[PDB]
This record gives C-alpha cells, sequence and structure tokens, in this order.
C-alpha cells in the first residue's frame, strides 16, 4: 500500500543503465522489497550479476537482463512497450571526461536519451529521468566578495528545484558540457510534459555514495581512468597513497547514503500522483563537508576499518590543470532544498556521513584489499 | 581589396542558411553590394530577399529533412547558419519546436562542416548569458553598480538561466548547448568556427507587423510590436512595466561586424563574439517613449493621451515567461580582433528604422483599418 493510502499496483519496469552503480542498488530494493518486475537494460551486467540466472534462479521471472546499447537498437521500442514505467539512468556521469570527451558527454546525456522520451510519450508510458544536482551548477553566493555577509544567507546557496537558477561557467569551461546537456534534457522532458501529456518525474541526485560506485583504477577499471571522489580516495587509501585534493579541496558537497536515496526513488515509483509533474532533489543536507574534510574523515574511518593507522601527510594539493585537464570548472557548494521532496513523499535521509563511510569503506576493504596487494607485486 | 591582416581578399562561395530572414536579408544586400563573394541562399521562404532575384542563388530548402543539403554545403567554402526560431513569444509556447530548431536541426550542419573541412559561422545569442549575476543582489544594493556584476564578457561571464519551469529558457539552453558542441567539435576535432552573439539587432526587415506582414494574433520582438502599436495609433504594451534593459545596435553596424569575420578567418576562427552597442542602453519604457517621440517626428501626427500601458506577462507572454534583465555587451574581444565599433545612435537608428516602417506599412494599415 502507497503514501496516498491506495493499494500498490504491481508493474513491469524498464530500467535503462540498470547495471550501473545506481541501477544495481535499485534492482536490490525492487526485488527484495516490492512486487515489481524489472527489465534490466545495459551494455554490461557486472554489478547485477549476483542477481541473475547465471548466479542464482532465486529471483528469475522478476528480473531479466537484456544486453542493449541504446545508441542504435530497434529492440528498444518493444522493450519500452513491454513495461509500464521506464527509468533512464544511462548516462556518462564522471566529471573526469566532461572536458576530455565533451562530444560523447553531450551525445550521452542529451541526444541518446531523446528516443527514450519519444517512446514513453508515444506509447503512453511513465518516465523517471535521472538528471543531476550539476544542473544548478554554481551558487549565486559564489560571486559575492570573499567573506561578504550575504554568503551566510541561505538565499544565496540553498538549491530549490522550482526557483533556484542554473548557473554555469563560460563556454570554454567544457566541464559544463555535462550540466548543459542535463539541463536541456530536463527542459525537453518538462516541455514534452507540457506540449503533450507526458507523465514524468526528474531526479537530481546530490552525490550519492555507496558500494559499487564507479571503479578502482588498475583493478576493475582502467589504470588511466579517473572516477568520482569516493572511488578516487578509496583507491588512494587501499594503496596507502595520500589523497589528491583538487585545488586544495575547499569546495563543499553533501553526500547521501545510497540506501537512503533508493528509498526516495522507490516512493516516486509507488506514488505517481505525487511524483508525476515534479523535479526532486535527492541529497542529505546534513552531511555537508569540504573536500579536505571528506579526505580527513575518510582516512580516520579507514584507519578504523583497516587496522592500519594513517600516513605522515595523508593528503596533498594538486592543481586542476594537473588533475582534470584544460577546461575544468566546479560547483562550489551543493545544499539540496528538501521542501518539495519532503512535502510530496515525506522522505528524509536517516544516515550519517561517518556511518555511511564506515559502511562503504568496510565494503571497499573487504572487496579490494587482497586484489590491490597482489597487484603491487 | 584587402583584409585586416593586410592580405588580399580571395572571393568565396558562401552557404547562407536562414538567408531570407531578417539578418540573412541584410547580410545578402551587403555581400552583393560591397564584396566579390557568391551566396547560396537557403531558406524555406525568400520574401525578404525577393527584391534581390532580378552571385546569388535561392534554394527553397528545409534543413529538417533534405538530402541535397550536404552537397549544397560541399558546394561552398563558408557556411553561415542563421536558421533558428528566435522570437521569445514561443519559447514558452512551442518549447519542443524551439529546442529542435536551435539545437537538433543544427547538428547536421555541424556534421557536414567538420567532415568536409568547411568553415562555420554559427549564430547564437546574447540570451546565452541569460540573467546578470547582479540581478540576484538585493534591491538597490551597491554591488549592482559594479560592472563586475552586469557586463557580459564572452570568455568568462556565466550563463545564468531560470529554473526548468521557466520555459522561456528553452531557447537559451538550446543555444548554450549548440555553442558547447560547436566549441567541442572545434576541440575534439579541428573545426574552424566562429560564434556570433547578437545583442538585440534592430532595423528594417525585422519580423513582421501583425495583420499585414504576418498573423494578426502573432507576437514578434519588441521592435515589431511597438512598430505595430504606433502604426495603429494604439498605446505601446509594456510587459511588467518594461523596467528590464537592453542594448540595441543598428543592423547596418552589425553586418559590418559579420563581414569582418567573414573576411578575416585568421582572427575569427576559434572565437565567440558579442555584437551589440553598449552605448544604446535603455529600459523598455524608455525605448517606448523614445519611439513615440521619433515616430511623431517621422509621421507628422503627435503622440496620444497615455502612449504606453503596463500589462502582465501572464496576460502577454503566457505561463512560463522569465526575462534577462540587463544586457550590456563587453566588446574587448571583438574590438581587439576585428577593430569593430558601432557608429550608430539609438535615436538615429530609430529615426531610420521608423521612416522605413512608416514608408512601408502606413498605407497598408490604413487600408486594412477600413
Ligand atoms: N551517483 C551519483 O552520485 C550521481 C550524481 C548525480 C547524477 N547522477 C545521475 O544518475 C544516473 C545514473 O548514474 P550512476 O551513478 O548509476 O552511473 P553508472 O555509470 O553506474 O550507471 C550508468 C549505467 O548506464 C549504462 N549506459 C550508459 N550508456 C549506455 C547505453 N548506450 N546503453 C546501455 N547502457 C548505457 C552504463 O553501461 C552504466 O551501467 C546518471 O544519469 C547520472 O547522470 C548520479
Ligand atoms: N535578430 C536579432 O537581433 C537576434 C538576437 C539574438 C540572436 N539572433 C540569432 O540570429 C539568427 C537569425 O536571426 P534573424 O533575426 O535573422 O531570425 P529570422 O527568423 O529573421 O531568420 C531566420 C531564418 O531562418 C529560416 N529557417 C528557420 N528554419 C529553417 C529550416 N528548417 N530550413 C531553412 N530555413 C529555416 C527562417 O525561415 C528565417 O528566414 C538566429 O540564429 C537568432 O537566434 C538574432
Ligand atoms: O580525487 C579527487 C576527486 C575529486 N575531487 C574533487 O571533489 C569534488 C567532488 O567531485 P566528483 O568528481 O565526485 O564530482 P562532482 O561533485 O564534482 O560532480 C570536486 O570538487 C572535485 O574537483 C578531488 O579533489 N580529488
Ligand atoms: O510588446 C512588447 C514586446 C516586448 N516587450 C519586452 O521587451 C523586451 C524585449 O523582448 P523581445 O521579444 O524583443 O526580445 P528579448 O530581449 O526578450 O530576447 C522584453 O523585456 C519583453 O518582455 C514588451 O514590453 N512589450
Amino acid at each position: 500500500v502507497d503514501l496516498d493510502g491506495k493499494p500498490i499496483q504491481p508493474l513491469t519496469i524498464c530500467m535503462i543503465g540498470a547495471g550501473g552503480f545506481i541501477g544495481s542498488h535499485l534492482c536490490e530494493k525492487l526485488l527484495t522489497e516490492t512486487p515489481h518486475k524489472v527489465l534490466a537494460l545495459d551494455v554490461y551486467n557486472d554489478k547485477i550479476k549476483h542477481l541473475l540466472e547465471p548466479d542464482t534462479v532465486e529471483w528469475s521471472g522478476r528480473i531479466q537482463f537484456h544486453r542493449i546499447n541504446i545508441k542504435h537498437d530497434s529492440r528498444l521500442e518493444g522493450l519500452v512497450k513491454m513495461a509500464d514505467l521506464i527509468i533512464n539512468l544511462a548516462a556518462i556521469c564522471t566529471p573526469a571526461d566532461y572536458n576530455t570527451r565533451p562530444l560523447d558527454t553531450i551525445y550521452s546525456n542529451f541526444i541518446d536519451a531523446l528516443p527514450v522520451v519519444k517512446y514513453c510519450s508515444e506509447n503512453n508510458k511513465r518516465l523517471i529521468h535521472f538528471s543531476t544536482c550539476e544542473v544548478y551548477g554554481k551558487t549565486i553566493g559564489s560571486f559575492l566578495p570573499k567573506d561578504h555577509p550575504l554568503r551566510d544567507d541561505p538565499a544565496f546557496y540553498v538549491l530549490k528545484e522550482d526557483i533556484s537558477p542554473c548557473i554555469f561557467g563560460s563556454i570554454e569551461k567544457q566541464r559544463w558540457s555535462y550540466a548543459c546537456a542535463k539541463q536541456l534534457i530536463e527542459r525537453l522532458v518538462y516541455a514534452e510534459g507540457a506540449e503533450n501529456g507526458l507523465e514524468f518525474t526528474i531526479v537530481r541526485p546530490f552525490n550519492w555514495i555507496g558500494p559499487r560506485m564507479d571503479f578502482i583504477p588498475g583493478i576493475d577499471g582502467p589504470s588511466e581512468g579517473v572516477p568520482r571522489v569516493l572511488a578516487c580516495f578509496s583507491n588512494n587509501l587501499l594503496r596507502r597513497e595520500p589523497l589528491k585534493l583538487v585545488d586544495g579541496g575547499e569546495s563543499q558537497r553533501t553526500f547521501v547514503y545510497i540506501n537512503d536515496a533508493i528509498e526516495a526513488v522507490l516512493l516516486m515509483i509507488e506514488n505517481p500522483e505525487r511524483a508525476n509533474g515534479h523535479i526532486f532533489n535527492v541529497g542529505n543536507p546534513n552531511n555537508e563537508v569540504t573536500v579536505r574534510q571528506l579526505a580527513e574523515m575518510m582516512t580516520e574511518v579507514y584507519a578504523k576499518v583497516s587496522g592500519e593507522g594513517a600516513i605522515e601527510s595523508p593528503t596533498v594539493d594538486v592543481s586542476s590543470k594537473e588533475f582534470y585537464g584544460e577546461g575544468y570548472d566546479d560547483s562550489d557548494k551543493r545544499i539540496p532544498d528538501m521542501t518539495i521532496i519532503n512535502r510530496q513523499l515525506g522522505w528524509n535521509p536517516k544516515t550519517s556521513l561517518w556511518d555511511l563511510l564506515e559502511s562503504t569503506l568496510t565494503y571497499q576493504h573487504r572487496t579490494y584489499a587482497e586484489a590491490v596487494k597482489k597487484a603491487t607485486s
């Protein structure tokens, strides 16, 4: 039974990018805590392999992998026509290659999604599209003088979905490739909801953290690769290397536990009358830190989880020219406004930053530690 | 005879897309009368260039779906893409068509220019900057007087748009993405390009007068809207009291800019350029007053009892309207690469433009009046 009070309709769900970080955890909750059927579309199924026929016949009947690449595949429209609800996670979303592969980024996050939107509207399906907190980009407050008191007024940093602005860098700041593409797909989805009647929901994750996020380089991902900060610092800790802090890690972020976030998504799935229409910030405003702090906190927790104590200097600064490359820029302080998601679905993140890091770093140590010891010799 | 870098001007075949538009039409007049270049005029409609079909070649083509485009591109040395829905009126009313127009439909053009090693001049907009960071500081806060917060420099000022529900930014966001893509294509592969950001170009064949040149219920850009208001002696509708600001440049001044870009690829390839006239700033109220004054001069007849009136943007534009508040173009970059500056005054350009408007539309609107 749902939030409205009505009983829960069971449904076939087409999940695109379902073998990803978010996808994989989403399948865990749908399978274990709901009646719904999942159609898992992705190019790779590595992260959901524990849930499939090869590994177990415990769920089969309610999940079905389909190796598909949505750039060119006729089978997609049928697969959509198969389900009642489409969830589109499929997207290049590591900042590393917003400024290095800008074309592939734009094509991934805007162009390749268009068909998905076409089919949902044509065949009268419901769509949940995953955008990003990067759509807000920078805070208004960031342009006031250093230590100007207006910075303290939440007016200038809290990111409300119905009224805060989308602020990006100039064009030459190619990192915004990603954000601009996400912005346009949102305007299009919203437009399609307006010009025709598309039932939709848009999700703006603020830095979701957990097991299975991205990859450790030189183990289950390219040696030359560069993931998102969780994975980057995870790698740094496992190899007993200091944590590289980009331009002194003074930007701020708010991390939410992956499990907390998935609860949110589920509520959206099961309450379409309160989610259709809306755009939703999913983040945990209470777990704010600078990147320096994330680093310190992670080394502390790691030392707890690992046994071993910390390094002489456990971090070090590095320029974004050195780290990210040429056209890097950065959001400075993401603080998600909760009013809309809180009013519509009653959601709140239960989990602490420290708690979530303990959890996540234990998974990381359990998984990667022997492997990284064997790849040092 | 000669470019800025001193070299001679080799003649060129120019593929002009959206060539029968406002800007296109004036661009053709200039290329024809003042340069050796050959023009291929692609548009669906040729009304505004029909006077020039007595070195130019119309091709009734719709770039959404048309195979002959790639050959037409492969024909020329330089492509200029003006083709774009660009009246604010239907950013919030036809958002899908806007996005498809300003982003999706342009992609092929970009494909062909990069594949076949042609040079591209893409027309974006000052709307890409959107709102001024100054606009978010408190009413009458002094930091608003610091140019730091309103001058729009192309290499560093930010793109600030409204939230998603403010559907007017459909247009701006699409233009933003096409710019990032063009620039990306210039980076990931070697595309020779230039991007143009017009700040409110004003002149003769801009848009249409409703009930004469176009639909009666239609809604163009402010020049045409007020032109109609004056011609019919109605008051000028001021949207939420017309307190937003703009900077108008004379169409003739602007075309000179474009020409320099055409003939100096050495200085224009790579760059993005503000083309506007920072000296001709006014609020919309002021544009209205100034236009009624000039009109009275040009027409003979004097003004009316109340020559303007306020109207809400709910009433005027519809549901998801929002607005840029203060466009002031920077110009360091254009001024230092092409040496361009707008000669022409606002008053002067309005005198000129309103005389053209009166000459053209006044007997036609007297006929249709009765
Ligand atoms: N994790 C976060 O903190 C975070 C933050 C902001 C936004 N997001 C957004 O959430 C969504 C999911 O991100 P994630 O964390 O699961 O990343 P992820 O990369 O783990 O998930 C994306 C999955 O989509 C798949 N995919 C990409 N292109 C594809 C194609 N053509 N065909 C089939 N599959 C394809 C990938 O193979 C991958 O498994 C993205 O849209 C992202 O923009 C995530
Ligand atoms: N007029 C201004 O002051 C101003 C301000 C900012 C930006 N711009 C930009 O400059 C460019 C031109 O502006 P304009 O005032 O000439 O607009 P316009 O509408 O007068 O000209 C655009 C032309 O492109 C044509 N076109 C549209 N779709 C087409 C298609 N599928 N195939 C062929 N032709 C098509 C139109 O029919 C029209 O003739 C646009 O890209 C606009 O965004 C202009
Ligand atoms: O090894 C790293 C990885 C990331 N960052 C920074 O930490 C923040 C989080 O970046 P991430 O790549 O996780 O994505 P973002 O939040 O920028 O979308 C950003 O300010 C990055 O510049 C860092 O200093 N070192
Ligand atoms: O009849 C009109 C037409 C336009 N405007 C306003 O004048 C400005 C210019 O709008 P336009 O459509 O010319 O182009 P924009 O600068 O909005 O791209 C905007 O503030 C409009 O809201 C107005 O008050 N009355």
